[PDB]
């Protein structure tokens, strides 16, 4: 249990508070209370994840989606590049934030992606070599449920010892069968990834999720129920933070030791102060509109919507990047597929009493089976007007992601037949956009606009994307299991402007949002935090979370998260001496 009112807490004074029980933020409260003696209070503004099976078990994700009390849902201003439709945005409102409504599936990205995190920032302990430990101390490999023979589908030696649990499926399905013939084949076109995890990406392999004894196992699992045995440790749900407010200079720069937070709009406000540290892990949508309204951001576009503005960072809420997700949907002469689990909640509900009684069946899958990476061809065209916007070797351009039903996107399951969903992905996009204030008003919605598909590289490749699932499915292990496309995409033939046509209408966000608050070298205002991940133009202020990373990552981007506060908490002990 936890505390959802100020009036409850033993202290209004402690070492750190840290603003968000998410993904990055529960990495943060665990790894800082481990000496059990520096105190923090950890601020969530969503509620409990005690007794939610739609976050516990793995089959229930659809559930949450897309509007549920577990979820922010919210939606983009009109996207240009998408026929100027509004595309719904999710992100968890609950203990282990958006891992806890996740897909679940766990990727460190590329080596190139650290050492690109080194380039961008100039700081080398961002680097795969100092990066490792923190990948090894994060995560470790687990048997599947079931037992089955993962021999070739996992490498164990590039996986470590730490909280997070990884497992393959522990329930079959009739997709990995045909992958590993298709992509491990002499010759095969597409080819297949022993460990995505152990270095590079490229090629297809089985997806890695984060389940333990078939349930799902987030951040408030891996990290926070764990520490909220010590006594150093308390943990506010049900509140929202509406600002910092400033305190006293400290090293010659203004402090914001003081936080605001409220149960809702018509709530009294309360105050907290930190004496060494305020941590924002708010994500890459709460943590620029806490910043913005603590009149930390651009001056000039503050200045006009009300806010008093007392440090000029114009990074704040800028550079946004997402990854545009479309579906490539396939019927398939198969009845074992999850379509039914799906459509009927009868179905369901049977295979949930099976999961409640012995952690077994359908229920322990994630949404996808494997991944594929690919770049485009080096010697492409496209890359005479655009630079590699990629962290390069052993990183995609595209992801194939691969599933065992009709994944709702833009349009549901139809009543009626089996399916396989080929999602393409653009992983490295090159278009960027912005989170703004609406309003003063810390509870009302921000305004976000990821300007999805507005590059012409993004445009090109998820297009070249649909074209690689459809080839892809084209090889013989794939000749009696497809049947024929549908849907959207799948309607559409194969001509470019057809094809870019129906990605206008059936391109969605995957929910990834990032880098709204990102590292940059000190003196850059290419970004709003320093290498050490301390807000420019502040003292005492750190932001560890989705809005720090410099560059969006080329995957699936919680592990990154994960790895980025796993080195911040360090980052913090070895400034602070805990
Ligand atoms: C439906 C969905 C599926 C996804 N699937 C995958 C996948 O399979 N694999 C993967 O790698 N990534 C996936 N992602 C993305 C990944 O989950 C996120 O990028 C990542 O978890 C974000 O981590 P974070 O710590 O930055 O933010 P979050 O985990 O979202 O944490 C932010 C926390 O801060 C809280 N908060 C926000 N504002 C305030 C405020 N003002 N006051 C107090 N608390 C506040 C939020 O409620 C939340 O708990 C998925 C995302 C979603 C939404
Ligand atoms: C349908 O499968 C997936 C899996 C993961 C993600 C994601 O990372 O958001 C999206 C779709």
């Amino acid at each position: 249990t936890f505390f959802t009112d100020a009036s409850q807490l033993p202290a209004t004074v402690y070492d750190f508070i840290v603003v968000g029980a998410g993904n990055a933020g529960n990495v943060v409260a665990a790894r800082l209370t481990e000496d059990w003696k520096t105190t923090v209070l950890l601020i969530e503004a969503g509620i409990s994840h005690e007794g939610i099976d739609s976050v516990a078990v793995p089959g229930l994700v659809l559930d949450n989606l897309p509007f549920s009390p577990v979820m922010w849902n919210y939606t983009t201003v009109p996207q240009a590049a998408l026929d100027n439709r509004p595309i719904p945005y999710a992100k968890g409102r609950v203990v282990g934030g958006s891992s806890s409504v996740n897909f679940m599936e766990y990727t460190r990205s590329s080596n190139t992606e650290y050492d690109r995190w080194a380039n961008l920032t100039g700081d080398a302990g961002w680097s795969w070599k100092n990066m490792e430990q923190y990948y090894l101390k994060n995560s470790r490999l687990v048997p599947p449920q079931d037992g089955h023979n993962t021999t070739g589908d996992v490498d164990p030696s590039v996986h470590g010892y730490g909280p997070v649990p990884l497992s393959l499926v522990g329930t079959p399905n009739p997709l990995d069968a045909r992958m590993r013939a298709a992509t491990q084949a002499p010759g095969a076109e597409f080819p297949f990834q022993l460990d995505m995890n152990g270095g590079d990406m490229i090629g297809f392999g089985i997806v890695q999720s984060t389940i333990l004894n078939g349930e799902r196992m987030h951040s408030g699992k891996a990290f926070l129920e764990p520490a909220m045995s010590r006594p150093n440790l308390h943990v506010l749900i049900e509140n929202t933070v509406t600002r910092l407010i400033q305190t006293k200079t400290t090293n010659g720069l203004p402090s914001f030791m003081k936080v605001e937070f409220a149960r809702d709009a018509l709530s009294a406000r309360s105050v907290v102060t930190a004496t060494k540290e305020v941590v924002l892990s708010a994500g890459s949508i709460g943590t620029p509109q806490i910043l913005m309204l603590s009149g930390i951001g651009d001056r000039e576009e503050l200045t006009a919507i009300g806010v008093n503005v007392t440090v000029d960072n114009p990074a704040v809420g800028k550079h946004l990047k997402d990854h545009p997700i479309m579906a490539n949907y396939f019927q398939v002469n198969s009845n074992e597929t999850y379509d039914d689990i799906f459509r009927d909640r009868d179905v369901s509900n049977t295979f949930l009493a099976q999961w409640k009684q012995n952690r077994t069946g359908p229920m322990v899958a994630s949404p996808s089976t494997g991944l594929g990476f690919f770049r485009l061809p080096d010697n492409d065209t496209i890359f005479e007007r655009f630079a590699d916007p990629s962290p390069g070797e052993g990183a995609g351009h595209i992801e194939l992601i691969l599933s065992n039903q009709w994944t709702p996107e833009v349009q549901i399951p139809p009543a009626t037949g089996s399916f396989l969903t080929v999602h393409a992905v653009v992983v490295s996009p090159a278009s960027e956009g912005t989170v703004r204030l609406n309003s003063t008003n810390p509870f009302e919605f921000p305004l976000l606009d990821p300007q999805l598909l507005s590059s012409e590289f993004d445009q090109h490749t998820i297009i070249h994307a649909a074209r690689l699932a459809r080839q892809f499915v084209s090889s013989s292990p794939w000749a009696d299991f497809v049947e024929s496309r549908t849907g959207i995409i799948g309607d559409t033939d194969d001509d470019e402007a057809d094809l870019l046509a129906a990605a206008r209408q059936a391109t969605v966000t995957i929910w990834h949002p990032m880098c709204t608050a990102r590292m940059a070298p000190k003196g850059s205002t290419d970004g709003a935090i320093d290498p050490d991940l301390l807000v420019k133009g502040v003292s005492g202020l750190r932001v560890i979370d989705g809005a720090a990373l410099p560059a969006i990552p080329a995957t699936h981007p919680m592990a990154a998260i994960y790895l980025l506060a796993e080195r911040g908490s360090d980052l913090i002990k070895q400034k602070w001496k805990l």
